[PDB]
Order: structure tokens, then sequence, then C-alpha cells
């Protein structure tokens, strides 16, 4: 039987990994990650507020992927051989291939000077439970809040979540007004998210925030983050700087060092993101595959400050249904190959009640967007982190009813049969 | 008895005609047209899209008009001397006149570089035919499109009207994410429509734009159209370039070479177009009137890049009341004499849904707006071009009935009378 | 037997001595006014319009005050001496206190040249009165009218009632299409208000402004007003007219000389308004207080043209709450200090309807704003006119079960106990 390697046990891994065991029952799989869990990401700005325990939102994977028939390796992998087919771990084990799935997600990058040390972040496990300790020291002795993005981001969802959900707990516990609010970021205006906007999400975010008293300041550069103050740059080369007791940034990503130690034709030299076509494979070693956040795409806008674009939750699933096909095909000689959509469905939580964001495709132009909010949208937000956490304990992140679903409701086709893989992924074949 | 001459078969020409002849059965009549027909400019868009036929939305006049007892002459008038009271038609034939009536609609003019050859336009049904043709060859091979108005446009609603109607069938198609649609104006803001903007059209249009995915250049003037790229210049002086497949753009108007021949006491230097006063009769010969777009108004502001009034068919409808009761009471010796109002109820056809603007009166101070959408407005916009159509062929594009019902509804009063004719068409006496 | 002495007899004034008489039945109490009677400042815009009659919106403070036990003296407070403890008539009565209240409103500064002898104003019913008389000389000979505010204006509020409701008028007379009208201001923006926004006040009042064909010109400095023409200056420095029959401006406050004449340490020396804490309390002179317009509060923010911060009913009530405690407890020995939580709701009518403003604290960082616009509005204005004058002629401004009303409807609370006043007014404890 032929072997797959999958690097990250995330959210693209485990549905790459998932998706292939269904296809091919006898297929060799194995699963590299320097975590021993696996954790719903979508859930960590809610554990950076205590609304979570961390075991509520994390899957052990030793004893959980034995049971689809997976080997899991609790190890970092540190290189990539593309033409001797290896990948070398940690400790020094070399794993041979027939394909590689690269699905590390970020590599974050703390781009402003004293971010890293002044800060605090959410996109990791461990970076929320440190960020729910810097709040109860802001509980006990309330003070200027500022909250954003630095130049380079492409994820911007989580820190909107971030601020309207701290703006709900200050106002929970009766102190909001104790607290100064005021949100910045390298979009060049609110509502923008890295794709230029979605409908009227402009409009919509404006006027939340007005109606939520968070002040705002966008089109900037984010240069300096200080123990005291954030300060930044606009286009004039103007500089000015805004007080802070506690901050919440996101960083930028770039890809890792073990993508970088294949080729200048597997490692993009702008940012080490893997090299990708329309069906996610890379150009020249054709049996190397990306999925998630770690793959490289073209931004949907040059920006007057650099921004890039998101890969969100329903994104990464159609990358890893196409991907799954696509190795799959291969292996049976199959001529047919497969391009993710690329649409999505994006909800961010607020509190009580959420935004819900629907574009088909995410980069335009597009055939249809819904742009809604309610308190309806943050029930529903709830119940799909205990369905896709059912998913992952029960060894199929792709039910054939969900797809069909999504077909009744949205017109929603994950992915589409390619003629021609040779372009930038997101351009149409 | 005494003879009217009406130059033109349009909108303006057959409402002073009809409401002259259901004044005054005894006044003899005579209409000249180019044209052997009436056709109807409101469905002039939708003819461009297919979604017309040409004999559907146009009346014969050579067989209709003498049953109404008018004289139907179909040349086109070449010449007026005013001093003679006599219209010399292209074949030499000299006709006296007691009254004369110019009511020859807008003279095209093209005047960015290479837009005749190679841009599309929708103001005639000829032009419009062409349009169609070139709308298949857009559906065969997709690429991006520009559409919108050149410097000195006066008549925007129909380019908005077209990038709509093009949306709608690309979607119905199912191939609107395989073509980029830019909006190109020298309005100073979407919404504008050469008026300053009915209620919040421009908030309106903007977002009607973002959750369609029309993209939008406003306040520049575009210099150029090539057969694979539109060129426009902003306010600094430099110019830009964006890629275009197909483009539709609207002409400026000037008026004809039959009214330059009256002298410049008739035909204003500028621009070509019958001066008028408030009554709409010109200021040194009283037996001249002038009714429709051929009359010179001057614009409600003077926008950044160049820009015009509209006149729209309640406008012109109400020049047409003003200017047969203005000539009869001169027959009659009664010196009573009328302005129009000058109100315009207009609806911008998007496909399925449409935009409503009621504004009372165009020229400001204002009394009332209007400004709504939704898809009954698509369906009234059908249903007054049959009513018009059958106006047209029953003798009467007045009825009693329609004024009651319009003064009901919206308070609307189609004319005033004047007690000093002497001032701009507009002012108020 | 304790002695506090009231300058003003306004809102400030009233409610102070009102909340100190309830609180301690046999505390001597004397109020200086300069006027001998209350006028109920939110319907001086309505008084302008003639739809008021004086009578039915003042109430004669001597007959009154005898009846809960305060002492009314009807001349102006010239002198203060703090080292003495003693106020000064202008008669040249010396009285004694144990306590003062400063509470004398603003002083009025007509700062554009021509202003005062030229334009008209609406602050005081005297000023109001005489602008009913200019507004019947507009309506006999139509013409250009301009309405707004000078640099340093810190009262917005009335002059966006006042446009609106001449609008109104207009309209009901059918003149209203013979009427330019435009709304000039040092604000920033529309809907600033000097407070930096409520909620999404901007959009609402440009969509206002937009539907009722009101013309803005926002971020300028008014220079001149003329007979003729209105004259400002932009922030390039250049120099523009507007053609006007009749206008309407704001002046800008300052402190009066009475405060003037007491140290250094009592009148800002910028401004000559009263000096006070978080308590509202002199930090010098502990024995003295200050309420309402008169007290020296920092703007929320520095705009390009010199802009300040409202002081309304709402929050001169809770002010007037504070200080009397702040008063009581020093005479029991009891530590315990007061400030004010400074929210307010305001209404501005518009003639048949009205706009709904509610901001807590209306310094922010904020707990909730509230915007809504409707008929509704204006029946609430007309109800809360006839409740406050009942209650001036009752002798409480503060009954019980409206405090637990706002509190069961707004979540409002008038006080907050302040342990340390040492700071500016309307920071945070
Ligand atoms: C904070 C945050 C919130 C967030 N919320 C989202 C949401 O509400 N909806 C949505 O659609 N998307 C949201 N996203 C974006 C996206 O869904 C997440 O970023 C995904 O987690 C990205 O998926 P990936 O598979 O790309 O990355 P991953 O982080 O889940 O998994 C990577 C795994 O790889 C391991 N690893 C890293 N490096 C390794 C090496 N060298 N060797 C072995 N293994 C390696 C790593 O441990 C991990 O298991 C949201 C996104 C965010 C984040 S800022
Ligand atoms: C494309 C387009 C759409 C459009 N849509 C409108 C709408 O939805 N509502 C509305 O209220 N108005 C719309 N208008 C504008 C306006 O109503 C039309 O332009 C009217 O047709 C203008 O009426 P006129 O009477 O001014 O002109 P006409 O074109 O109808 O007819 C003039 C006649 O005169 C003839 N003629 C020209 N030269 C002659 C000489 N030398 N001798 C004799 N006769 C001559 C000519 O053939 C014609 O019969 C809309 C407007 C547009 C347009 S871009
Ligand atoms: C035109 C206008 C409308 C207006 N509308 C308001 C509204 O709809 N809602 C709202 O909440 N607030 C509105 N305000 C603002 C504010 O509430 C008013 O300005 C109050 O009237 C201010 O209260 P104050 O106590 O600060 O001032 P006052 O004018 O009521 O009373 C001062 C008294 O003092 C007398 N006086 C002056 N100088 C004296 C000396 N030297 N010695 C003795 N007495 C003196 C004076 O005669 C008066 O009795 C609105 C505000 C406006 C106005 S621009
Ligand atoms: C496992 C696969 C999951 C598939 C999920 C499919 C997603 C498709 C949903 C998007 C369609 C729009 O979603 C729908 O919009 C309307 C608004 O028009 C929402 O809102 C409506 O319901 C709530 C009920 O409390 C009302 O208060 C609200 O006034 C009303 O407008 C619906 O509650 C929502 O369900
Ligand atoms: C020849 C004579 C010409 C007659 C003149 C015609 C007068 C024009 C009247 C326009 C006034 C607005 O007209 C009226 O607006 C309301 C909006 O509140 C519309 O109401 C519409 O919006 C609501 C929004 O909740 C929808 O749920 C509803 O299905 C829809 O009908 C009416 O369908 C429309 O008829
Ligand atoms: C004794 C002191 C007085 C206590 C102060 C009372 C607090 C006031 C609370 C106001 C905040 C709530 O604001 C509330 O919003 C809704 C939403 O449109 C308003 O409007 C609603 O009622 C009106 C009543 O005719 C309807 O015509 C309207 O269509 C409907 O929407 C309510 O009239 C208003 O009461």
């Amino acid at each position: 039987a032929k072997h797959v390697v999958v690097i990250g046990g995330g959210v693209g891994g485990i549905a790459t990994a998932y998706n292939l065991r269904n296809l091919m029952p006898d297929l060799k799989i194995t699963l590299i990650s320097d975590r021993p869990y696996f954790g719903f990401t979508p859930a960590f700005p809610h554990l950076a507020m205590g609304w979570r325990k961390f075991e509520d939102i994390s899957v052990p994977l030793a004893p959980l992927l034995p049971k689809f028939n997976i080997e899991f390796i609790n190890e970092k992998a540190e290189s990539i051989d593309p033409d001797a087919n290896t990948v070398t771990t940690q400790s020094g084990k070399k794993i041979e291939y027939d394909y590689l799935v690269i699905a590390t997600g970020p590599k974050l990058v703390f781009g402003a000077e004293g971010q890293e040390e002044n800060s605090t972040s959410i996109c990791t496990a461990e970076h929320a439970l440190e960020t729910q300790k810097k709040l109860q020291e802001l509980y006990a002795n309330p003070g200027p809040v500022v909250i954003g993005a630095i130049p380079g981001v492409s994820c911007f969802g989580p820190a909107y979540e971030f601020a309207l959900m701290l703006h709900y707990e200050l106002k929970k516990r009766g102190i909001r007004y104790k607290v100064p609010m005021t949100f910045i970021t390298s979009e060049p205006y609110l509502g923008h998210f890295g794709v230029g906007g979605i409908g009227a999400s402009k409009r919509l975010v404006e006027d939340l925030f007005a109606e939520r008293n968070i002040d705002w300041i966008a089109n900037v550069a984010v240069k300096a983050i200080e123990p005291d103050k954030v300060i930044y740059e606009d286009l004039n080369g103007n500089t000015h700087e805004v007080p802070a007791k506690f901050t919440m940034f996101m960083p930028s990503f770039q890809g890792p060092e073990v993508v970088a130690s294949a080729g200048d034709k597997v490692a993009n030299p702008a940012n080490k993101m893997v090299i990708v076509n329309r069906c996610f494979q890379n150009p020249t070693y054709k049996n190397i595959f990306g999925v998630g956040v770690v793959t490289a795409i073209p931004p949907i806008e040059k920006t007057p400050i650099p921004t890039g674009v998101p890969k969100t939750g329903m994104m990464i699933e159609q990358m890893a249904m196409a991907v799954a096909h696509n190795i799959v095909n291969d292996i049976r000689n199959n001529p047919d190959k497969y391009a993710p959509r690329l649409s999505a469905i994006c909800i961010a939580d607020f509190g009580e009640d959420a935004g819900f964001f629907f574009a088909d495709p995410v980069i335009p132009p597009r055939e249809r967007v819904i742009t809604k909010m309610g308190k309806w949208a943050h029930y529903f937000k709830t119940a799909f982190e205990k369905y896709f956490l059912w998913k992952v304990r029960n060894g199929n992140i792709a039910p054939s009813f969900e797809e069909k679903v999504l077909e009744i409701f949205l017109k929603v086709h994950p992915i589409e049969l390619c003629k021609d893989c040779e372009g930038a992924p997101g351009s149409r074949c």
C-alpha cells in the first residue's frame, strides 16, 4: 500500500488525513505534530476570556488516531528533502513518503517593536491562557485598552471578536466606563478583512463600533508597543501615540523553517509559505501538497499598508477535500483533478450575539454574499463548536449530509473539476 | 385656421402636438420628423439587454397621425428662418408657420478619444441593437467590464440601470464570478445624477454596489477608450488605466444644426440648444417654443468634473402642457401663461428589482423627496411602459385622470401660472 | 443653623437648593438671581418659532421659593470674597456663607464679526422673542437662510433643532421650494455635538439633512455675518461667502465677571469658568462648589476648529445631587464624598418628529448609548416639558420614583461614592 505523511495535527491536517482514510481504507497514513492534542482554534478567544476550559476545546491525539488506523508521531518535523522523498524529525527519525501534505499552520511574527514582550496574543492555546492572566490584572485595576493588527496581517476576524467579547465582559462586571477601548488596523477601512469587504461589511462594522463605543484608526502601521503606549504611523509618514495599560495584537504570518529547508521551488522566496497551484499542488514536486494557512496565496488587493488573505475553516476544509481526491486519483491513475471553490461562512462572536458573513467565492468577483447580525448567530457558533469536536473524535470531517445541507441552503459546491491546474490558487480554470 | 409646426416625433413633440389637438380641434398641426416611428426611450436599456423586441417599444407615425388630423412630414428639418416664419426641410420644401415647437431631442457627442469607434451606447434604438450584438461576444469570452459617463454627461440613470441589469443577466447565466465590473463616472460621488443627489441616493447606491460586487471610481475624467483599456485622468492631473474587454459609456449632449441656423438669438452659442425662458418660450422670437432635451437649462451645480442637468419624462410632459396652453392662449388673446413644475418620478430598473426616486422639484430648493427600492418598483416600470405606448396610439398624452392620481398620491401639480416669464428655465416666478 | 448661598435661579441653582432643602429641612438657604423667573431653556427654540407663549414656559420665583423656606433675592451677584466667605450684590448687600454654590449658566460671546448686530440667536427668552420678529419678515419676503455654530461653541443641539423646525414651518406654509437653507458648523462633522458623536449620530443627521434638503458645511470657522452674506474660513486659510437674507448662529460661552472677581484659584485663567474637582468642589476653597454650564470641564477632544463639551439638563441634575450630598455630609462629619455620573437623555425636536439620544456617561468611555427617531419622541419632549415645570412649582426636582424609573428603564444611577475627588471633573475616581 502507498504511504502519505501529514505534517501538522490541526484543522487542515486532521481533515486531509480523515478524508484520505475514508476514501482509501488500506492506505498508510502517518501524522506528525509537535502538540499531543488537536485544539479547536475558533474557541481560542473564548479561552483567553476564561469562557472555556482547555480540556473542553482540545482532543488528545495519541489514544485517538490508532482507532482510525492512523499513526501518530508526537514530534516536531525539522527538514524536508523533496528529491529524496523524506521528512526528518527533531530527534533524527527519517520518514520516507510517497505523498507529503504540509499543514503546519502559521509561523507567528511579532513585527512591532516590543510586541512579543509588552503585548498579548490569542493565536495558540498557550498564548491565550497567558492573556487570561493579564485580564484578571486589568479587572482589578482598569485602564486604557488597545487591540488590533500590525502591517502584514492576514487574519483580522479574531481581533474584532476579542474586542467585542471584552466589551461584553467589562459591561457584565459594570466596569466598561472605566476602560477606554481603541482598535487599530492595517486594513484600509474597517471590515476589509483582507478580502476587499464582504458586501456592506464596512458600513456594518463602523455602525457596530459606534454603538458600543469602540474608537478606531484604520489604514495606518503599528510600529511599536511599549508597556505604556502604542505607536503607529500614517501614510504621510507622521507618527502618533495612544495610551495603553493592556494590549492584544495579531501577529503576521510567515512559513516555517521545515518548509524553507526544501527548495526555492517549494518555499516561496518572499514569505517561506508553500508554493501551490489551483489544485493546491506544488508545480515542481507533484507529490507534495499544501493545506491551510501555510499555503502561499496572493493578496486580493494591494493595500497602502500591506495586508494578506485569510484562510478560513470552510476554505481549509475545501482544500482538504480537493487535495485528498487529488492524491487518491493519482494513486489510481484517474486523470480528473479538483480545485476548491474557496467560499467561506464565517461567524464573528461578540458575546451574546454575532456577525454572519458568507462569501462565494472569497476572492472576487463574487457570485453572492450574505452579511447579517443577531443572537441566533451566537448560538450557531456554540453549536458548530460541539459538532466539529464530535467530528474530530468520530473520524469523519466531511459527512455526506453536511455537503447536501450547504447545497440546499447556500447553493455551495465545495470542489470543482479543474481542466488546467497551472495558475495561482484562487484563479479560475 | 392657424398653423403650428412641431419639429421632432418623440416624447416632447408627440405630447405637445396631442396637447394642442385636444385643446383646439380647429388648429392646423404639422409634425416633422426624420424617424418614421415613435420610440419609447426608457425601454432602450432593455432593448440593449435583449429583453425587448423593437416593434413592442415603438409606434409607426404615418398611418396613425392623420387619424388625429395631424399632418406628418417624414424628413429632416434643415433650417429655420425666424424672420420669415419658415421651416425648410432637406428636400427643399418650405413650410410657413404661425407658431413653431422645437423638440429634436439630444444630439450625441462621443467626446472621449475612440469612444464612438471602440465603445457601445444605448441612447438610440439603433445604438442599443449594436450593443446587444457586442454583449453576445462578452458571454462567450468573459472579460473585465467598465461602464459609466464621460465629462459633460447629463443623463446618468440609464448607465446605472445597464450596469445592474448586466450583473443580473450574468448571474442568471451563472458566470458573474468570471466578470469583474467597474463603474467610472464624472459625478463627484455615486447617486449624484447631475441633480446633487435625491435624498440619501449616494448611500443607497454605494450599499447596492458593494452588495453586488460592482467596483467604482467617481470624480474623474474619462479621456480615452481603447479596444483593451479605459484611460481616465484625476483632479491632480495624473492619468490611470483600467483593463476593459467590454465597455458602455454615455455620450454628452449638444443641440442640432437646424437650431444653429436660426442665429444666436435662438441657438445657445455654448451648446446649440434652444434659448428659452421660464415659460419655455424664446425671448426674442415669441412664436418659437422649446420642449425636451434640446432646451438649454443651466447645471444645478458646478462639479469638479463638468456635469449637466437631466431632462426626464415627467419634466418634459410638464413642458408640453405649459407650451400647448401658452400657444392656444395667444391665439385666443388670453394673457395667462404657464411654467412647468419640473418635478420627476424616476425608476431605475435593475432586473428583478428597482430603485424609485422622486424629487419635487428636481431643481432645488425641494419641497420633498422619496427614495426607495424593492421588487414592486420593477413591476411598476414595466406597467408604465405599456401605459405610455397606449397613450401614443390613442391620441392623448395627458388624460385628466392621470393628473388627479398624481395629486392624491404624491401631491404634484404639473404646471403653474407664471406672473413673469422673464428668467432662466427652472427659476421661480 | 448653617447657611448656604446659591447664585443663579436656573436648572442647576433650583435643583441644588431643592435637594438641600429636602435633605436638611432646618438648613438656611438663600438663592440669588438677576432674573425674576425660572425659564425652561429647552423650549426657547419653540418660543422663537412662535409655538409657545412666554408665560407657559416660565415660573416667577418670588411668590414660590418662600413656600419651601428658601430666601429669594432678585439681584445680580457682582463679586465673591473667598477668604472672607462673602458675596456682594449689584446694590451692595454683603451675604456671609458657610457654603457657596455657583450656577450662573452661560455668558454669551458673539465671536463672529457683525454677529450680534446682523444675526439672530435663541439662547435667552429675550433673544428668542426677537428672533420670532425677524422670521415674520422672512415669510413676507422669502430668501436664502443660513444657520449654525461659530468657533468655540459648546452647545450644538438647539441649532439642529431650529434648522429642522424652520424647514417644517416653511413646508406647512408651502414656500420651502423658494427658500435655500445651509447649515454651517465648527464641528469636524455633522452630529459631533462636542461629544465625539453619540452612537451613529453622524450617519443619522447626514441622512436627515439629505431627505429634507438642508445643505451643510462642516469643519470651518465663521468669521463674519453681514446683512446679505455669511463669511467663513477653511483649514487651508481660504475665505468664502454664502448669500443670506436670514441667519441664526450659536455664540460661544465663557465665565462671568463675578467668578473672575474671586482668585485665579476659583476662576479658570483661560475661560473664567469655575475650577472644580471630581466632586464638583473647588480644590483650594473647599466650601465652594459649582453646578451647570458655569463649571470648567475639559473638552472631550481637541478638534481642528475649537469646540467644547455641553452641559445638558440630566448632567446638571446629577451635579446638583452630588453637591447637595457633599455639603450635607461635611456638616454631619461624614467622610463620604460623591461624584455625579454625568449621563444624559437629550431629545432634538423637529416639529412633528424628533431625535432621541441617550449616552451613559456623556464623557467616554461609555457603558451604553441609544439613538432613535420618530413621532413618539416629539410627544415625549412635550411631556417632559410639562413634568419638569411641575417639579419646579412643587418643590422637588428629584422625586424618589423618578430615580427608580430611570433605573428600571435605562439602568441609570445618578451619583457614585468617590474615594478620591482630586482630579479633573468627569474623570473616574
Ligand atoms: C485565534 C484564531 C481564531 C480563528 N477563528 C476562526 C473562526 O472562528 N472561523 C474560521 O473559519 N477560522 C478561524 N480561524 C482561522 C483558521 O480556521 C485557523 O487558523 C486554523 O486553525 C488553521 O488551520 P491549519 O491546519 O492551517 O493550522 P492549525 O494551527 O490548525 O494546525 C497546525 C498544526 O501544525 C503543528 N505544527 C506546527 N509546526 C510544526 C512542525 N514544524 N512540525 C510538526 N507539526 C507542526 C501545530 O502544532 C498544529 O497542530 C482562526 C484562527 C485563529 C488564529 S490566529
Ligand atoms: C437610454 C435612455 C434612457 C432613459 N430612460 C428614462 C427613464 O427611464 N425615465 C425617464 O423619465 N426618462 C428617461 N430618459 C430621458 C428622456 O425621457 C428621454 O431622453 C426622452 O426621449 C427625451 O425626449 P425628447 O422629446 O426631448 O427627445 P426624443 O429623443 O424623444 O425625440 C426627438 C425626436 O426628434 C427627431 N429629430 C432629431 N433631429 C431632427 C431634425 N433635424 N428634424 C426633424 N426631426 C429630428 C428624432 O428622430 C426624434 O424622433 C432616458 C433617456 C435615455 C437616452 S440617452
Ligand atoms: C436654546 C437652548 C436649548 C437647550 N435645550 C436643551 C435640551 O433640549 N435638553 C437638555 O438637556 N439641555 C438643553 N439645553 C442646555 C441646558 O440644560 C441649559 O443651558 C440650562 O438652562 C443650563 O443650566 P444652568 O443652571 O447652567 O444655566 P441657566 O441659564 O439655566 O441658569 C443661569 C441663571 O443664573 C442667572 N445669572 C446669570 N448671571 C448671574 C449673576 N451674575 N448673578 C446672579 N444670577 C445670574 C441667570 O439669569 C439664570 O437664571 C439647552 C440650552 C439652550 C441654550 S443656548
Ligand atoms: C451543518 C451545516 C450547517 C448549515 C447552515 C446553513 C446556513 C444558512 C443560514 C443563512 C441564511 C440566513 O439565516 C437566517 O436569516 C434570518 C434573517 O433574514 C435570521 O433571522 C430571523 O430569525 C430570528 C429568530 O430569532 C429573528 O429574531 C429575526 O428577526 C429574523 O430575521 C434567521 O434566524 C437565519 O436563520
Ligand atoms: C400613473 C399614476 C402613478 C401613481 C403614483 C404612484 C405613487 C408611488 C408611491 C410610492 C410610495 C412608496 O410605496 C410603498 O413603499 C413601501 C415601503 O414602506 C413598500 O413596502 C415594501 O417594503 C416592505 C419593507 O418591510 C416589504 O416588506 C413589502 O413587501 C413591500 O411592499 C410598498 O410596496 C410601496 O408600494
Ligand atoms: C419619569 C421620568 C421619565 C422616565 C424616562 C423613560 C425612559 C424612556 C425609554 C426610551 C427608550 C426606549 O425607546 C423605545 O423605542 C421604540 C422603538 O422604536 C419606540 O417606538 C415604538 O413605539 C411607538 C409608539 O407610538 C411606535 O409608533 C413605534 O413604531 C415603535 O417602534 C418607543 O416609543 C420607545 O419608547
